[PDB]
């Protein structure tokens, strides 16, 4: 279905889906890509991190393991 | 480590961890996701709500933010 | 007719029928396949185990033995 | 992918895949054929039946419909 697929601090890998959405509820952050279907995926292995920039929207980042 | 990470009525945002468990000690409720490691996380922003259903399991819900 | 066909912890063999359902009353878990008729069967030889994932559904698994 | 595809007593048609295996995890029983890719399949229309001969191996048979 749609919705968030990862939790704060969860370890992920390249290609890994992070969020499914018809729109841009969540914006691509550092190390995060976005297909045409608005899906958000990890560009590298790391840790999922959510951040709310308020007016700028809700972004999703991936912090490289090392 | 393992254990509940939120309290009754706490205010959580999408992706926040609610419970870290080895098994299905707590069940995913409304607006609550669960990873392969059985981690329960908030699918949307809201209020944490614990519901004991007895033998039917103990649910963890996320009531849509007001 | 329809209904659960095995009990918790029952030892079963590959091919064995586990549950006969019209829909996804139960979902196939580890080592459990699901036919077109939604019938759940053991993919391997092992012990039957039931698991409730709440908002995510109730699964049926087969724990290999030895 | 790999794995047993039918459940005990399931009705299959001629040419239906019964099992997918890399080796001879299961031997071709009555009315059952095996492709070069060890894939078992029903030679006729009938009912799937598993037979565990232990040390002799494991055969998959298809009992003629009628």
């Amino acid at each position: 279905r749609l919705g968030v697929k990862r939790y704060e601090g969860q370890v992920v890998r390249a290609g890994n889906i992070l969020v499914r959405q018809r729109g841009t509820r969540f914006k691509p952050g550092k190390n995060v890509g976005m297909g045409r279907d608005f899906t958000l995926f990890a560009l590298v292995d790391g840790v999922v991190e959510f951040q709310d920039r308020g007016r700028l929207g809700r972004y999703v980042h991936v912090r490289p393991l090392a």
